[PDB]
């Protein structure tokens, strides 16, 4: 029995596991603490780069945005080397996934507009996909942040995951730009001890990691079989047991989607 599994590898990492994997033609939905909140951390990066995609024509990708000394604030592999020349919002999407470069997902809030930097209008994209559970009220370094149990900045494995659904799989984007998110996420490289550890090399993985204080770790991908069989894996993670800095443990992850790729296979 799965929940078992997953009972163990909580005992064995000092953790609250969540895990949610959608119903498809052929399997009923996997879940794991599915409706309970755990923090977004920077997976909130995907459907980010989504909104900002939806929001305007293609050719806004082009758009140079320029930044400073003082955005720099948040763990930033891309922007802290682009500062000297700014960075366009093509470039920013694709460090903001691949990168979870947090200056640029800040300047992608920001490019959203509106109150809270962008973090209204980003919850607002979320609601237009039926997601009536996430709520983004911070950005970097702030969301990463919240105590334990605290609402603010939260998702659930079963919300993020049908966001992820609709993004990917779905029709909430054009296939033009459902592409492009598509392909940044097919070639993240934060995820490779995660989700992607968990399942044969044989299946495609395309994911969004997000790490943070009190043990915090998650990772939301699209898999699919070797016959093509998508499927949508949501694990999330916190280890409040050891105090804001509590390690996140990696393996804890890939355990889980080891379980979840031994039921799907
Ligand atoms: C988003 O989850 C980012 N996380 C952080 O910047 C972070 C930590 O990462 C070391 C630790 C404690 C607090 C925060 O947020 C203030 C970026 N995304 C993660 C990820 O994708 O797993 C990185 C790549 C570790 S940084």
């Amino acid at each position: 029995d799965l929940a078992d599994r997953f009972a163990e590898l909580e005992r064995r990492y000092d953790a609250r596991l969540g895990v949610y994997v959608p119903a498809t033609g052929t399997t009923a939905a996997i879940e794991y603490r599915a409706d309970e909140r755990f923090a977004f951390c920077s997976t909130f990066k995907a459907p980010l780069v989504a909104a900002v995609l939806h929001q305007n024509p293609l050719t806004h990708l082009d758009k140079l945005i320029t930044y400073t000394s003082d955005d720099i604030r948040s763990i930033s592999p891309v922007a802290q080397q682009h500062v000297q020349t700014g960075m366009t919002i093509g470039q920013l999407c694709d460090a903001a996934i691949r990168y979870s470069d947090g200056t640029a997902a800040n300047l992608l809030l920001a490019d959203l507009g509106g109150p809270g930097g962008g973090t209204a209008a980003f919850t607002g994209y979320l609601r237009s996909l039926g997601d009536t559970v996430s709520r983004l009220d911070a950005e970097a370094p702030e969301l990463n942040r919240d105590p334990p149990g605290d609402e603010r900045d939260t998702t659930t494995p079963h919300a993020i995951a049908l966001v992820l659904q609709q993004l990917v799989l779905g029709n909430a984007l054009p296939p033009d730009k459902r592409a492009l998110l598509t392909d940044w996420m097919a070639r993240n490289t934060t995820g490779a001890k995660r989700i992607r550890a968990g399942f044969p090399a044989d299946w495609k993985v395309i994911d969004k990691t997000g790490t943070g204080d009190y043990g915090r770790a998650n990772d939301i991908a699209v898999v699919w079989s070797p016959t093509g069989v998508p499927y949508v894996v949501a694990v999330m993670s916190d280890r409040a047991g050891g105090g804001y800095d509590a390690e996140p443990r990696e393996a804890l992850l890939a355990e889980a989607a080891t379980c979840v790729a031994g039921v799907l296979a």
